[PDB]
């Protein structure tokens, strides 16, 4: 997409050379923001072939709050295998914080329900927020949250959302990340009888790995194509009742896929 390709080019032109947690070096910039008007189409990268299968399953999994990869496993979703232990546990990552943030007085806070409560009764609130950055549980997580915090906003009958991504692998992770949150906005908007607004992506340490340079140049040589249209075949009773089959993508015309090799 135009915004995505412009970001790739920016990292190439302005990024500084350094390293990741000891391993492959990177070109990185700090602080970036881009906006996707969801009314112009579902933001699924077209300059390389992308799939929504893993994205959908992972989001439904987040919304359920269970941080065991069992569900992902039964559906052949392997993106979290790398971090799961023998029992398939990941610790209190995303889902746990979204649905049951532990408080020091013994309670578990359901931030998703809290947000839906706010959108319904106080849509002009300036604190419709969900945070996965639970400082007190970071050490127990298999992975410190990458998409750390997001906020919703309502205006002119449209629902918008801004995500703060503390660290981002522009080539491998970003396409997945953008589509995941765009999907969530569509679901939230459907439950609140609102139209979709903008998805605002804000990043911290935004980088390109040195071994992805040829892949990036190849993708930058491709012209982006008409964004597809997200179709939600059903209208569930709540945000927790969506099913994989409820989502469909129409008019998705993409360029060939590009593999993303990683060092170990």
């Amino acid at each position: 997409m135009k915004q995505y390709l412009e970001l790739m080019q920016k990292v190439l032109d302005e990024g500084t050379q350094k390293n990741d947690r000891t391993g492959t070096g990177t070109l990185s910039i700090f602080g970036h923001q881009m906006r996707f008007n969801l009314q112009d189409g579902f933001p699924l990268v077209t300059t390389k072939r992308c799939h929504l299968r893993s994205i959908i399953h992972e989001l439904l999994w987040f919304l359920q709050g269970d941080t065991n990869i069992a569900y992902l496993h039964e559906n052949n979703v392997t993106i979290w295998d790398e971090w799961a232990d023998e029992n398939g546990d990941l610790g209190p990552v995303y889902g746990k914080q979204w649905r049951a943030w532990p408080t020091p007085d013994g309670r578990h806070i359901d931030q998703i329900t809290t947000v839906l409560n706010q959108l319904k009764n106080d849509p002009d609130s300036r604190r419709i927020i969900v945070s996965a950055w639970n400082v007190g549980e970071l050490d127990k997580m298999a992975l410190a949250p990458c998409h750390a915090f997001f906020q919703f906003y309502v205006a002119d009958g449209k629902l918008s959302c801004q995500l703060y991504q503390r660290s981002c692998d522009v080539f491998l992770g970003l396409p997945f990340n953008i589509a995941s949150y765009a999907l969530l906005v569509h679901m939230m908007a459907q439950q609140c009888d609102l139209e979709v607004g903008d998805f605002v992506w804000t990043g911290g340490d935004t980088h390109l790995y040195s071994n992805h340079m040829d892949q990036t140049h190849l993708q930058l040589s491709r012209e982006p194509r008409p964004l597809p249209k997200l179709i939600i075949k059903r209208k569930p009773e709540s945000i927790f009742d969506y099913r994989f089959e409820d989502f469909e993508i129409e008019g998705y015309d993409s360029h060939p896929g590009i593999k993303a090799p990683v060092a170990i």
